[PDB]
């Protein structure tokens, strides 16, 4: 039951709503003034850049950002970067931050529960097909590809599902699906990830991106805030409430990925670690990227402030400064150092006589002389004082800074603040 | 300590503070749903497009609005008509709601514990004149000529008084000059406030409208933050204690003030009650209006919404529709009904038969066929049924909507919704 | 070759060509310092407007408007109310005018000579299929169904053709097809426009909306610029060239018409003479308009000039001021003085005991006291004296103005400033 | 006439008109395709946004840009970085290209007949001083420091001069003061530049930066369009006109340049020849540049363009690319090869085994493998073969492109094409 003119106008008539919501607790000291969706990513993107670029691209122009925790930075964001939208066209980033009225009131107890705080808001908006994505992600997904794949099997609410290792599915939502794609068994972050069948090393997981019929959620939110039992959550209280009933169904994550080597698998990387961080970035470095980002044909949008061209001078001895399978962003003054496997994001100042390898380096940081840096990362604005080594001695890594299970260290202005060095340039 | 280009160099060094904050109390139910800021005025503006549009053309581009009480109408005002700026040319308008964290922190105890949470923010901007700014009130102010005066007397701290009656100057703060306008007796909102000399019938009253050097501000705050009997106010902490030092200074508004009849008295007027917002707007429709807006060389900045021309339409009975000192914004459908003394918002659509005296008909309302409207003011939204009667008995309005004291009515959709008619169109 | 997701590709792939062009020399004093597509329409309109907003809800993106003939009031408007864009998502209003060098060369001999001048930076658009639009026309089309129905028959030209009365025939590009929507036999501007087979007194005319392939186009201007007999047109030279080959199909307006009511005709004015700008305005002044322009599915984006509220005032003697089925825009001030059946833009001043009748007040009109106005259009910044009288003897306004054989009147300040009239308020 | 606010009321009062206009000559093909004011510079700008970000920081939001010469790229640029105005709150920037109407009328005959042509357009902004700039400079200049003391002085012309080498000084107006600043003896372009008095060495130079009493300057040039005598120049018309008057006063550009260094000289490069083009953009690319753009305090403002981080990496072989006192812009990508003295634009490319000395890359270009690039100058969009050498023998440098007699060799996409490489990647 599916037009020839279908595929332009469900877009049209849809509305996502990203769920910036809380933070990831396992990114211990990187969050601790940010939400996760406002995440440095990639020399000059945040992570919520890429969960709202795909809805431009994917002709949805309505979007809903649900933000709860410090959220300054990210709604300074929105603000800067995703608001040259005119409403008249049927377009708009609507913020959705918890309103405040009483002493302490309206606080968003749970996932589920923030978009129901707001189903005054949204009613307004008079859409068919609410699309539910987790911003705190990072893709290239087509959600014009995914509504059809909604609308052709007369579906209620539609889960995107990619397999990933058993070894990390504690962490999602694994389901279990049939000849139709459609949801028999959903179990959220279980203890024990049950495995695909044929493929006993991998799970179906939920990426966390539904897409729901509108006038189905309104029922189901409002059957669902009444609950005194319930979490308020999509995984953990609703989507089992959907599968129950037979309603729910399973849309692969391939078909409706935007990638550029055809031959390759689809990339999905949450940042849910450290670790996983640090290797997400540095993949951009590499040769050959896993994430194309020189692709024109679904660009990111993003903040484009204006800084000056990337310098590099001499050191002081009037030496050169070498670099490799690196990435310098504008603003950076590179005083001829060694950098390798590097992110540079913007106004990154590099003294003299360093040596900087894995390292990732957000934004306005300054490396003094004769620093070394080893697989780190280094937080906004730190002021790394002279002659400071980070990376060669694990036992003196772990006591100043923090320093991962895998061997990450990770340098905020408190850590350095701690130790006695002025971070005030 | 003068100099001939000094007048163009401060609003540079300069940063405004909004204090966009909490509500009006005595606006009944007229805030309920939003912040006294985002009240709407004048057909098409709101609150704090005046205290904005006097930082644009007074110079002053960088703006910082504090945002606690009901901001989602705020913040998407800010966003779709204050987001034209670019930072690279030292301008922004930064939102600065509380920072959230660990579900429920951090909820501005004061006036002046609002920019105290935001103390670290503000020290980036580094700015040599904090103007701190009520941004509930009406006013046409040039701060470029407060800013000199503060810099012509070596102030350190500049209020902006201007006289008021003294029936109304319990609301307010009053003072007490000399003849080099240094403050020497300040009390917050007294119970009985006293005259002034040589005017036993005015009283001198702060605005809310301080100019602070910011050497002095911040080391003010940290120095009332630390204590824990203080109320957390500018008016009720921080002027007594400047004020007992004899760094205060009064700057009289009618040398700022910005009027294209010389021989007028300033225009200020704060909309404290229901009776002034209604007095206030209507003013506008008057012939001579005390408040110019068609005024070219102070103009004020709004959402430069996307609307038709005002329609009016022949009746049901093809009869003509008459108009009397009225405003009619863009969007309206007036369909040959009788409008007197009125201002109609965007998007109000007027029925046939009606009959509309001195009312204020605020955005997106449907008057109903053969409605009679006398001293009133319809809220956003409101679905007014056939035949409905207001302002007529006021026996019959007190107990329906609410009445004022003085014979306003004002009219919500939860006013309505309670008397069974549907509010769903 | 019709694919699931073939409806929102092809917008993507594809690049619009505005031809903004040459005047209508049909429009005697109206378009003489300004072009056709820039006549003022609808109150706050311009008729490129039109043939802009359906290329963005058709997801065309990508314009080109060629401007040749006095554009400063064109460019200047594409400048702040087409300048939205960013170039980075694919997207963007290209203005090319001839290329000025040596002070004498340069001047786009044809409408198919314009494209062919700027050939060598459309092709850098690396587009697919090339939409030829006339934006001197009035419409609500959907180039995503005429897209379609171009891929779907396998097409390299496709002409989008409505019929029209056999007595306005001769002023269009009348073609002739099959029972696949082939075209047999076109011919353009005839004089004796061809009938259509069944409908004797109607014939299938072009609308200037030209689809192409674009491997055809680029191949066959550069075998057309060549031609030393040759008009450079697309009517006059190409569409027969393409005709003659049998690779030119023809798209019926009806199927990709944007409208509310689906009972009702295909609504298309080319705005020719003066007879039909007056008429097409007040058809939006009646009750029922033949073009919707309340309706949010197909919005027409403009220049959202910041205008105060339309205010009415009592007149000299206190009195009232009636209107009758018109549109009123923004700024204006209508000082109690009847207005009938009229369309008043912005900025419209009407002072006191004035008689307004189906006119057209084009923007910053000032109508003095005790003048009548009867079946006129009165053209920008026109400074109407007091008493004047127009439209009550037609042997004395042909002899003062401009007046058609209708009996519609047109009035300048050239024509104003003749007569004695100073025009410098 | 010193009134304490003038400083920032005559900015407001002001109109700049930016004389874009014709093209140098003497960039024997950097031009050919656009004009002088769209030349790159800089590694992200364009010679015109320093003409414009001085009227922005002076105060001064209503521009004049008058273009003739291939405007394409010019007013494209305008378009998309410098088009976020809104013209509510006194402020734009006006393209004012030629009138055309006929088949080759209204070609602008002078400099002076460009502001005669636009004089309907420039009296409706109502402006007392009009800025007349030059806007193919380069320079830092405050306006609101020049347009006072042309007010102090009560002056009715004021031009900016600056002394020059006498060597250069036969291409600038030389003129003549005396100790109130009066000039008393101007020429236009001599073939023996008179000396400064005290100063045999150097000559006192108009800038091509007149401020002008409007009601003056509107009465000057209706005082001499009418003249078959006169070229229509300021510099070769009217600026003597004014002298022989005694109404033309001198401003000291050193009093109004706004430099960060105040014991350096003020900073002024008209780029002239390919030489100076060259030697001014490896300025940037030194150590201590004369020419700050790391200041924040008069910021530039440009097309923001959205480009990816620059991306350095490996060589075919897997080795290192050095760098020293370069700038490296977004969108770059050096695949490990030597970049010295140089300055890369956007979206440069640079292949393996590259060697880059004292070169400008304009964006766009493609190095191939193997390429030694020697005191050059590399056109848009060059698309540079395999093993090219260019700047080691000066003899078959020549006969290839063009190369001045200082040694400076410049590569387009015409003289690539002509030797057989193909320009189309
Ligand atoms: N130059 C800076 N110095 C110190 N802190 C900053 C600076 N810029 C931003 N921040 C703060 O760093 C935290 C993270 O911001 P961001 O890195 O932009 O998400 C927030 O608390 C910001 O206010
Ligand atoms: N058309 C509408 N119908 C019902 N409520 C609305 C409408 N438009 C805005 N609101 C709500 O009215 C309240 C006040 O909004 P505002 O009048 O824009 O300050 C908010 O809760 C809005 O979400
Ligand atoms: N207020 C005005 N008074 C006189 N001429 C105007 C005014 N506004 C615009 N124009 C001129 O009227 C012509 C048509 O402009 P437009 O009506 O905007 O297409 C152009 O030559 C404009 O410069
Ligand atoms: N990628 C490109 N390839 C060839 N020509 C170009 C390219 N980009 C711009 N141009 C042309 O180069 C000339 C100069 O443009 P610009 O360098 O932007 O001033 C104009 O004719 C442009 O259309």
């Amino acid at each position: 039951n599916d037009h020839l003119m279908l595929a332009r106008q469900l877009p049209l008539k849809s509305v996502a709503l990203i769920l910036a919501g809380g933070r990831g607790t396992r990114l211990k000291d990187l969050t601790n003034k940010r939400a996760k969706p406002a995440v440095h990513f990639g020399g000059k993107f945040r992570i919520i850049d890429f969960a709202l670029s795909n809805c431009i691209n994917s002709g949805i122009r309505r979007m809903g950002v649900i933000t709860q925790y410090q959220s300054h930075t990210l709604v300074q964001h929105i603000q800067r970067g995703w608001s040259f939208f005119n409403e008249e066209m049927n377009e708009f980033v609507d913020l959705l931050p918890a309103q405040q009225r009483m002493k302490g009131e309206n606080w968003y107890r749970g996932t589920a529960d923030a978009v129901t705080q707001n189903l005054d808001i949204i009613r307004r908006y008079k859409a068919e097909y609410v699309v539910i994505l987790a911003g705190d992600h990072i893709y290239k997904q087509d959600y014009s590809r995914m509504l059809i794949d909604h609308v052709e099997k007369g579906a209620r609410c539609t889960v995107a599902c990619m397999p990933v290792p058993i070894e990390e599915a504690s962490a999602f939502g694994v389901m279990a699906v049939d000849e139709n794609d459609k949801i028999i068994e959903f179990v959220e972050k279980p203890a024990n990830p049950p495995s695909m069948p044929n493929d006993p090393s991998k799970s179906l997981a939920s990426m966390g991106i539904y897409v729901f019929d509108a006038d189905y959620l309104y029922e189901l939110l409002e059957e669902d805030d009444r609950d005194e039992n319930s979490s308020h959550d999509f995984g953990k209280d609703l989507i089992p409430k959907i599968t129950e009933a037979g309603l729910a169904y399973a849309h692969p994550f391939p078909l409706s990925c935007v990638q550029s080597d055809p031959d390759a698998e689809p990339y999905w990387r949450d940042v849910g670690t450290l670790e996983a961080y640090w290797k997400a970035n540095l993949d951009l470095a590499s040769v050959v990227p896993e994430l194309d980002m020189y692709d024109r044909n679904w660009p990111i949008r993003t903040y484009n402030e204006s800084l000056p061209p990337a310098k590099f001078v001499q050191d002081r001895s009037g030496s050169h400064g070498m670099t490799l399978n690196s990435l310098v962003s504008g603003g950076c003054v590179i005083s001829g150092s060694v950098v390798v496997q590097s992110v540079l994001f913007s106004r990154v100042r590099v003294n003299s006589f360093c040596n900087i390898d894995s390292a990732v380096l957000l934004p306005e940081v300054w490396v003094g002389r004769s620093c070394r840096l080893r697989r780190c990362v280094i937080d906004r604005a730190c002021v790394i004082p002279e002659g400071m080594v980070i990376g060669e001695n694990a036992e003196e890594d772990a006591r100043r800074f923090y320093r991962s299970e895998e061997g990450i260290v990770l340098v905020t202005r408190e850590m350095l603040r701690k130790l006695g060095h002025k971070q005030e340039r």
